[PDB]
């Protein structure tokens, strides 16, 4: 019985440090989405002073 435990859970711990890099990895790719759309969103911003004033 103990012997068991220890091949089910190594097996558990492998698939953990799978699961561990795809969240850190997942998790770094939101935040650079999230870095992106403050970008994308900066460039619209830009864009719209720019055309309201040319508009005034």
């Amino acid at each position: 019985e103990a012997e068991k435990l220890l091949e089910e859970q190594r097996e558990l711990m492998k698939q953990s440090r799978q699961e561990a890099q795809a969240l850190i990895e997942n998790a770094r790719k939101l935040a650079e989405e999230q870095k992106e759309q403050i970008v994308a969103s900066a460039r619209a911003e830009a864009e719209r002073v720019k055309e309201t004033a040319k508009k005034e």
